[PDB]
């Protein structure tokens, strides 16, 4: 159907704004700390801590597959990325302040995201 494809080229293009948020949104780890999930070779306890991991590895193929459908599901698994660190980590620890860092760099960045979702439909 016409309707089908327009809905696909509304995914697509929520799919390249989304790319975009989560380029600026990786730079603000410049210490590549969130880059890649969790290894349970070198943390093999880690899953008995954090149920659902996450990492910006993982959004990037989730991502690429379309599966982001709105701008609050990509928030929700960026979320996931800084709450699981500040629950695993301690307060004084390398790891647990790039996540404070990341949240609030990234707050910027996903304020502005949340508008243009809601202009360009």
């Amino acid at each position: 159907s016409m309707e089908q494809v327009a809905m696909e080229l509304r995914l697509t293009e929520l799919t390249r704004l989304l790319r975009s948020v989560l380029d600026q949104l990786q730079d603000k780890d410049p210490a590549r700390i969130f880059a890649q999930p969790v290894s349970l070779k070198e943390v093999p306890d880690y899953l008995d801590h954090i149920k659902h991991p996450m990492d910006f590895a993982t959004m990037r193929k989730r991502l690429e597959a379309q599966g982001y459908k709105n701008l609050h599901e990509f928030e929700e698994d960026f979320d996931l990325i800084i709450d699981n660190c500040m629950k695993y980590n301690a307060r004084d620890t390398v790891f647990y302040r790039a996540a404070v860092r990341l949240r609030d760099q990234g707050g910027v960045v996903l304020r502005q995201a949340r508008r243009e979702v809601d202009s360009i439909g």
